[PDB]
């Protein structure tokens, strides 16, 4: 009882999909692939579908599809991407080679909010609040989001926000040069890769979306790595003896060492207007020192938040079995290992 398929063109590639999904459009394209948008006639709801490229041309790649499949398998959460069907055509291992995953379909993104919004303190407390309830979530299974940036963050009509972007394909060097998006909201320990990162990466890139939703413009728009670590120092001063230990990389460590050096400025004094709240929240999360900057149950029960904080209604997530990561397989075992995920997907 396999559904019945059926095929057709679209994003430059033969979409072969089950019946049940019915006026296919493309709403995007990238290298990971090609994203339609569709109606769900099983369950009256409208759908993004991705179709991944390349899934298994190489042991990097079919990896990586494994991690991804695997994450989306395990997200259960309100303000993160959920999986509400995995597919392939395929009827057996040996011809199988296609991975199609269905997820509820969003309207824009944060960067598509600000364009056309007026965001208020109150807005801004709603769209932060629910990426921090989402991030508690992750972070308790100890998986690290690593790129959190408005363009993985959407937002439906009622401003309800998911997480999105996990197991994707690591940033060329290239891609993360210059005066680009793809840096701006990077913690500073990975930018530069002092020492290997911790969970608190997505906190400082959540600080920078925030401060972005309340001054309108891109907190440390760097014209490169270097040119956005000075005006990361800047704000937020100069490492202190405690800090320059824990980095590891000794050059990194030599180079900062070399900055004059400067203070924390004043947030009350850049952030002019905004409700102190959010100031003392930003001062908590903007913190160099990736150990004591804050986490995000605790941000949760800052008064930012009060209005929205609610202790019983901010889960954590079922333990994530991630030993994976360090196993070394070949491209059919990695590839083996997905399918095994796509056929024992059960739908929520
Ligand atoms: C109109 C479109 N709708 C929509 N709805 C839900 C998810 C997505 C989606 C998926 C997607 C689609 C199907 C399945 C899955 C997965 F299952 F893998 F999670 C993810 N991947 C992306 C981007 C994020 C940035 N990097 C490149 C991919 N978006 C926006 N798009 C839209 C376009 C742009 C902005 C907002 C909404």
């Amino acid at each position: 009882e396999r559904p019945t398929f059926y095929r057709q063109e679209l994003n430059k590639t033969i979409w072969e999909v089950p019946e049940r999904y019915q006026n296919l459009s493309p709403v995007g394209s990238g290298a990971y692939g090609s994203v339609c948008a569709a109606f769900d006639t099983k369950t009256g709801l409208r759908v993004a579908v991705k179709k991944l490229s390349r899934p298994f041309q190489s042991i990097i790649h079919a990896k990586r599809t494994y991690r991804e499949l695997r994450l989306l398998k395990h997200m259960k959460h309100e303000n993160v991407i959920g999986l509400l069907d995995v597919f392939t055509p395929a009827r057996s291992l040996e011809e199988f080679n296609d991975v199609y995953l269905v997820t509820h379909l969003m309207g824009a993104d944060l960067n598509n909010i600000v364009k056309c919004q007026k965001l208020t303190d109150d807005h801004v407390q709603f769209l932060i609040y629910q990426i921090l309830r989402g991030l508690k979530y992750i972070h308790s299974a100890d998986i690290i989001h690593r790129d959190l940036k408005p363009s993985n963050l959407a937002v439906n009509e009622d401003c309800e926000l998911k997480i999105l972007d996990f197991g994707l394909a690591r940033h060329t060097d290239d891609e993360m040069t210059g005066y680009v998006a793809t840096r701006w909201y990077r913690a500073p320990e990975i930018m530069l890769n002092w020492m290997h990162y911790n969970q608190t990466v997505d906190i400082w890139s959540v600080g920078c979306i925030m401060a972005e939703l309340l001054t309108g413009r891109t907190l440390f728009p760097g014209t490169d790595h270097i040119d956005q670590l000075k005006l990361i120092l800047r704000l937020v001063g100069t490492p202190g003896a405690e800090l320059l230990k824990k980095i590891s990389s000794e050059s990194a460590r030599n180079y900062i060492q070399s900055l004059t050096q400067m203070p924390k400025m004043n947030f009350a004094n850049v952030f002019i207007g905004a409700n102190p709240l959010a100031v003392d929240l930003l001062e908590k999360m903007l913190v160099l020192d990736s150990d004591k900057r804050i986490t995000a149950a605790q941000a949760l029960a800052h008064a930012y938040f009060a209005q929205y904080h609610d202790p019983d209604d901010e889960p954590v997530a079922d333990p994530y079995d991630q030993s994976f990561e360090s196993r070394d397989l070949l491209i059919d075992e990695w590839k083996s290992l997905t399918y095994d995920e796509v056929i024992s997907f059960v739908p929520p």
